[PDB]
């Protein structure tokens, strides 16, 4: 249609305006042009339900909720709950029931009674009355008004779009601090979806059931959300909306309890017996890729009694992620709401999930390429920018990493108010911005520990100091504090606060080690022991850097017996590793780690023996440290001094020297 051409032009102008900040000259200009195009299309085909609905959704997606409501519903004076001395229960944010509207007694529909600029209609226009008995003048004929009073019909896409509108989760839509809260009403949203089943004569409309389910999903009531998705599949099991909704819900429960039985077993049922894996949405498919990348695969058989390899598909759980990510790239998807299609080759979240998979399997060049693509396709994808910053940290490009991490911060602050307008926003909502603070503080920490862009051993052989090096470490602790302060920050938007996933164990472990290392290098050995004592059961008596740092601090606090235990354990581990390796190679960095640690443990074992009065085993162990060092073309000046000074001590209680260097990282 010619009207449809003007209507389409206005939808494009609304999408175009979305790339401009609110209150900007271009944003206002593009909306004015969109409404002029709408008026051209209205002068040809007025009261167009499809176009009234499309304008309402595009406006909603660009956070123009007043504009959206005048399109999806209309404008009445006085509006619901807005009239003088009119109860607040009638308002859009308080009412439960959908307004059952009829025109005034003895009144018929006339297009000339709509105050349009070109209409110039009479002073007597139209009046609608809802179950409240209040007479309201119709200023704008939106979709809901057009369907009930002009067409005298019940349009289900209209009811469903109203259900999606009133149930939106965007912070600008809900937070009163942003001007929102006016149209937020989940009870009223459920009641617009329920109108399809009865007045809309469609009792098993899956879009209405999935709409109600998504409302409970967003309230984190995954149990109720599961019932409604299961109600869709009780009727039609091949439904990608029902099965997809179930898979999405099981993934959220899995994040909460660590149990993958339901996600894995349901995905296999969906793939091998239903054959609807390809039919699942780009968003559901991306969540499943994320699941497979994050899953503990080595636990499955013993801990959860799940076969790590499929029976019908014959595929290990590490192959599932790539297959799913590949499916995303070649998939094309029509938007169920607007009808506009998305090519998987332009889907940013899919690329981000792909970069995460390649990062998980140590393909960092490949991972960098996909994170760069995600960040470009979506200027709001702050997690792709954070992962790019983390990749630059690994490569020792701290100046580039800082710049990327500041982009990550600006991306979060610039778009968070719209979180929830797209399904892809769940990734952004569920991310922790405290991780960006941890990464920034991890750069400030390495810079204080002498690690720079040229240190990409002996860079990790850092000795406890002397004056300025203890200063720049203690300042980096404030950055590690902001990182922890974010998860507990009650200042953030309700949506981000209730969905913000806490800092992962691997970062928490690094955080404890980093804090303890600053105490250790500053001479606060007791504080480092109190910090490192919290370390997990399996990692306490396992990591050699931790065992060494703890033993050094034990010696410095008089706990000679406790230190001996850790050094002896490290000695056994380093002598064990020595059987796997052959000839000592100084150029090789792994030989440098093993031999250098073994030198420290030998001398330190000798130091403990000296303190206990075992001159023989003290001298033997200093000699062991001296000879071990010579094997990698090195000298332990500390062990040479302990050996030469054994009976040449010049003060009472003069302790032997420790080879007390310590790696700034637990790698």
């Amino acid at each position: 249609k010619q009207a449809a051409q003007y209507y389409d032009q206005g939808l494009t102008l609304i999408r175009e305006a979305g790339a401009y900040p609110k209150n900007s000259e271009t944003r206002k200009r593009k909306f004015f042009e969109a409404e002029e195009s709408f008026a051209r299309g209205e002068n040809i085909l007025p009261n167009h339900l499809k176009y009234l609905n499309l304008y309402g959704i595009e406006y909603t997606r660009v956070e123009e909720y007043d504009r959206a409501f005048e399109k999806l519903f209309g404008k009445v004076s006085p509006d619901f709950g807005a009239g003088g001395e009119e109860p607040s229960s009638n308002a859009w944010d308080k009412r439960e029931k959908v307004p059952i509207i009829t025109l005034a007694k003895g009144q018929v529909w006339d297009n000339s009674k709509l105050p349009i600029a070109g209409k110039v209609g009479s002073e007597n226009r139209m009046t609608l009355i809802a179950q409240d008995g209040i007479q309201r003048k119709i200023l704008k004929a939106g979709a809901y008004i057009v369907m009930r009073l002009e067409k005298q019909t019940h349009d289900n896409p209209t009811y469903k779009n109203l259900g999606r509108f009133h149930s939106s989760i965007m912070p600008s839509f809900t937070e009163s601090s942003l001007g929102g809260g006016k149209y937020k009403n989940d009870q009223l949203a459920i009641n617009f979806y329920k109108q399809v089943y009865t007045d809309g004569n469609e009792p098993y409309d899956e879009e209405s059931t999935a709409g109600i389910a998504k409302i409970y999903y967003n309230r984190r009531e995954f149990g109720k959300a599961a019932s409604f998705y299961n109600k869709i599949v009780e009727i039609d099991p091949s439904s990608p909306m029902g099965q997809g909704g179930l898979l999405s819900t099981y993934i959220e429960m899995w994040k909460e309890d660590g149990n993958p039985q339901f996600v894995i077993n349901h995905h296999r049922q969906i793939k091998n017996n239903l054959e609807i894996e390809k039919k699942l949405s780009l968003h559901v498919l991306s969540k499943l890729a994320s699941f497979y990348t994050n899953l503990n695969k080595k636990e499955l058989r013993i801990r959860y009694n799940i076969n790590p390899i499929d029976q019908v598909s014959g595929m290990e759980v590490n192959d599932n992620a790539l297959e799913i990510l590949d499916l995303i790239y070649h998939k094309t998807e029509k938007d169920p709401i607007t009808g506009t299609e998305i090519e998987g080759s332009n889907y940013a979240e899919g690329y981000y999930q792909r970069g995460r998979y390649f990062a998980s399997i140590k393909e960092s060049i490949q991972a960098r390429r996909f994170f760069e693509k995600a960040a470009t396709l979506d200027p709001a994808h702050y997690l792709a920018s954070m992962e790019l910053g983390e990749n630059a940290i690994r490569l020792a490009n701290f100046g580039e990493a800082d710049k990327l991490l500041n982009e990550s911060l600006k991306r979060f602050e610039n778009f968070k108010q719209s979180y929830g307008a797209r399904e892809e926003d769940e990734t952004l909502i569920q991310g922790n911005v405290g991780r960006i603070y941890f990464d920034k503080a991890r750069i400030q920490y390495l810079s204080a520990a002498g690690i720079h862009e040229k240190d990409k051993f002996p860079g990790r052989k850092i000795y406890p100091f002397a004056k300025t090096r203890s200063m720049e470490l203690k300042n980096s602790l404030e950055g590690f504090s902001k990182a922890e302060s974010v998860q507990t920050d009650e200042n953030e938007y309700t949506l981000i606060r209730r969905w913000r996933t806490p800092l992962p164990p691997e970062i928490q472990r690094e955080l404890r080690y980093f804090k303890g290392w600053v105490d250790y290098m500053s001479g606060d050995f007791a504080a480092s022991l109190n910090e490192w004592s919290g370390f997990e059961d399996e990692e306490e008596y396992n990591h050699s850097t931790l065992l060494m740092g703890k033993a050094n601090a034990f010696f410095y606090t008089g706990q000679y017996k406790a230190s001996l235990g850790n050094y002896l354990k490290v000695q056994d581990d380093m002598e064990e590793k020595l059987l796997n390796m052959g000839l000592p190679k100084p150029d090789d960095p792994y030989h440098q780690e093993v031999y250098q640690t073994l030198v420290a443990a030998y001398n330190n074992i000798g130091a403990v023996y000296e303190k206990q009065g075992n001159t023989s085993e003290a001298l033997k162990h200093y000699w062991k440290a001296i000879e071990t060092a010579r094997k990698i073309n090195e000298v332990s000046e500390i062990a040479m001094s302990n050996k030469d000074l054994m009976f040449k001590k010049e003060a009472i209680g003069q302790d032997p020297l420790l080879e007390d260097w310590l790696s700034p990282t637990l790698d």
